[PDB]
């Protein structure tokens, strides 16, 4: 064996070795201190991780039980509210109380905007969404949707004047609208100065200040002839570029050549749903990219540093050029073999990313090669996945507490972003929220996960909606209302993050920009994106929304019920034609075959796969998990056969290969299916679905990995 000998672990070399000469070097934590503390640990709280497990399966059971007993369907609320609360689902609520978290930064105390998550084990989209803080407006209008490819419009090989006319038009009106002259257009200024601490803007007939003139917040160059204007609105900054010896600056009448906005002011290095980690090289791969981002040092093609400003009045100030970070360990669930004990037992997950990414974090709390990279009020943001319910919760602060003593770290410098996206979480959330009181830096609607969940939980009461109906069943609004409703009473305006979903269309930007302008407006000060081009577009929903104001409008206001959070989403009887059933029976078995086939065979988690339409997702694991659990949901009820399940998934798989001429890597499924793993984890993933706990995928997804990885080598 090549492991080492710890206590009772047995660790895989190639982690033992990355954490002596990577991550400890520079933590003046003591190496043989380090390595006892993970034994106490791991050893200490495995039952307790284990016990939560077992008490989510003997719930479920329960559930299962109640609804195979009954026969009835008109459904009494009153008699099933009942049976969750004697089983000990539903909890009792706690009294009124406000969160006390503290040594939080600005970004997420205060600041309303875009959140970017990205896969960690891909260290150029790491850097890339590192680097997403500041983006071109220009650059997102242009090379998107959101400007039609009209007649005329249309990109090419080269710059389209037209189109690039459009751009500057439709910057200019979000100057007007977000940072409003006293008198007279953007669109007509003809050049930018500043005087006396005051912005000028010079129009054809006259000149002009601000008409809030404290929205001016800088500027570079001389101030008689600026290189830039800086502006802030709603907290977020934008920056107007001077430059008429530019290609876009030379044919604009105030010589700009661009408007930079502020646009990822967070960002989630993901270690679950978006990559793909089955062992300890997999697990190192990461660790060791989230090291390189707290050292400031990756490279794959460098970290931004920070940008330099004059103030109004004439001194000197700097921004932060960075996103800042937080990193999404894996939840309560799986083990992996990175370690494993004396009988061959491998250790929970959960508990060795606490360790290792709070370890490896300690370097984003020190100076760099620069300044330190990450929290200036010294936290560490850890955003906790897939929890059922607040002792689940109390379980994540007691380990949190216990890696801060191994680690040496003040007691709650290891903070929370609390994904709600299991349905024991969501109707307990208060609980849950008063669980991490002093702990808590968000919370967020994770709705893809939560509708796997949903499915689940229910699997047994009959056939549910389809896949496309879920966004907009009444569970799931007042899932996202209730979610924001306990925030707010729990004091986190100014204290913490409200979140909500990702847009996972990510082509669709015009729609993007049309529609999801609805989670600000619903009081959430933060949003996921899918790209650092999705983040300057979405920023634009925050200069529109004052976040903060609508927050204090729903104060104290109750928009959803228990009765409402609790109603299944059951199809009513006769809701299907037989072609509408093949349709979405072809469109779960082309999302599960289209991300299972690169997750099984090159090891992604996330990427932009082109769906049954041809519409380009960028989706993580969630959306296996709910196109599974409903393909299982209508196997178990009768709705489909197995024969339908195996013809669809035949029919679906060479259009996944034609799909796949993306390029080298790529093994087609079709026509030896039973040959390919990737093919048999897609069927397996449906048959065995209604058997695995709570839905989850990684089970079986891990398997086939670590299969495939296995027939690669001999
Ligand atoms: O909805 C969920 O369960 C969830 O946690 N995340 N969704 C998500 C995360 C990362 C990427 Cl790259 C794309 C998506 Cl849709
Ligand atoms: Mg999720
Ligand atoms: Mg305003």
């Amino acid at each position: 064996t090549d492991r080492v000998s710890v206590g009772n672990l047995r660790i895989a070399r190639v982690l033992y070795d990355f954490v002596n000469n990577e991550a400890l070097p520079g933590t003046d934590i003591d190496p043989d201190s380090f390595w006892a503390g993970v034994d106490k640990v791991v050893a200490d709280l495995t039952p307790q991780n284990q016990a939560l497990l077992n008490a989510r399966d003997e719930l479920q059971a329960q559930i299962d039980k109640w609804h195979r007993r009954r026969v009835i369907e008109p459904i009494d609320m009153d008699a099933y509210r009942q049976f969750l609360t004697e089983i000990g689902y539903l909890l009792p609520e706690p009294d009124d109380f406000t969160i006390t978290t503290s040594g939080v930064d600005a970004e997420i105390t205060t600041t309303a905007g875009p959140q970017l998550v990205v896969p960690v084990l891909n260290a150029r989209f790491a850097l890339n969404a590192a680097n997403a803080r500041w983006g071109s407006l220009y650059d997102a209008l242009y090379g998107t949707d959101v400007i039609p490819e009209t007649d005329g419009a249309e990109k090419g090989p080269t710059y389209n004047k037209v189109r690039g006319d459009k751009v500057i038009a439709y910057a200019r009106k979000f100057l007007d609208d977000s940072v409003p002259l006293s008198s007279g257009s953007f669109g007509d200024a003809t050049g930018f100065t500043v005087q006396d601490g005051q912005l000028v803007v010079a129009l054809p007939d006259k000149s002009t200040g601000l008409a809030n003139p404290g929205q001016f917040a800088g500027y570079t160059g001389a101030a008689e002839s600026p290189t830039s204007v800086l502006l802030i609105n709603h907290g977020l900054h934008i920056e107007i570029l001077i430059d008429p010896e530019s290609q876009v600056g030379t044919t604009d009448r105030a010589g700009v050549k661009d408007v930079i906005l502020e646009s990822a002011i967070t960002t989630i290095m993901d270690f679950e749903d978006s990559v793909a980690a089955v062992d300890a090289a997999d697990k190192v791969l990461g660790y060791r990219n989230w090291l390189g981002l707290n050292k400031g040092d990756l490279a794959a093609r460098v970290l931004n540093r920070d940008r330099n400003y004059t103030a109004p009045g004439g001194g000197q100030f700097t921004l932060p050029g960075r996103s800042l970070m937080f990193v999404r360990n894996v939840g309560h669930l799986m083990t992996n073999d990175a370690i494993v004990d004396t009988d061959g037992s491998e250790v929970f997950e959960g508990i060795m990313d606490a360790l290792f990414t709070g370890l490896i974090a300690i370097h984003g709390l020190k100076a760099s090669d620069g300044p330190l990279i990450n929290s200036r009020t010294g936290s560490i943001y850890i955003v906790k996945p897939k929890m059922h319910g607040p002792a689940e919760v109390a379980f994540t602060c007691e380990l949190f507490s216990r890696v801060e003593d191994v680690l040496g770290l003040p007691q709650n410098t290891m903070k929370i972003g609390i994904m709600d996206e299991e349905r024991r979480t969501t109707v307990n959330l208060k609980a849950c929220i008063k669980a991490a009181a002093d702990r808590v830096v968000f919370i967020n609607t994770g709705f893809l996960d939560r509708t796997g969940d949903e499915i689940h939980t229910s699997m047994e009461a009959g056939p549910m909606v389809r896949k496309g109906t879920m966004k907009s069943q009444p569970w799931i609004l007042a899932y996202e209302d209730h979610n924001v409703d306990a925030g707010l009473a729990a004091g986190f305006s100014g204290r913490a993050q409200v979140g909500k979903g990702m847009w996972t269309m990510t082509e669709l930007m015009a729609d993007m920009v049309e529609t999801k302008i609805a989670q600000p407006r619903a009081g959430a000060s933060t949003a996921w994106v899918p790209s650092p081009t999705a983040a300057t577009l979405h920023a634009l929903h925050y200069h529109q929304v004052d976040v903060a104001a609508v927050q204090q409008g729903l104060a104290g206001k109750r928009r959803a019920t228990i009765e409402q959070l609790l109603t299944i989403p059951l199809a009513k009887e006769l809701a299907w034609a037989p072609d509408e059933i093949r349709e979405e029976v072809d469109n779960n078995c082309q999302s599960i075959l289209g991300y299972v086939v690169r997750w099984v065979d090159q090891g992604v988690g996330a990427s932009k796969v082109p769906d049954i339409h041809d519409v380009a997702l960028m989706e993580d694991r969630a959306t296996l998990r709910i196109s599974s659990q409903l393909l299982a949901n209508w196997l178990r009820h009768g709705v489909i056969t197995s024969a339908d399940v195996r013809a669809s998934l035949e029919r679906m798989a060479p259009l996944v290969d034609r799909q796949n001429a993306g390029d080298v890597a790529y093994r087609p499924m079709a026509p030896n299916f039973d040959d390919s793993i990737a093919f048999l984890a897609a069927q397996e993933l449906i048959l065995s679905g209604a058997q695995q706990p709570n839905g989850y995928t990684e089970p079986i997804l891990h398997r086939r990995r670590r299969e495939f990885k296995a027939r690669a080598a001999e």
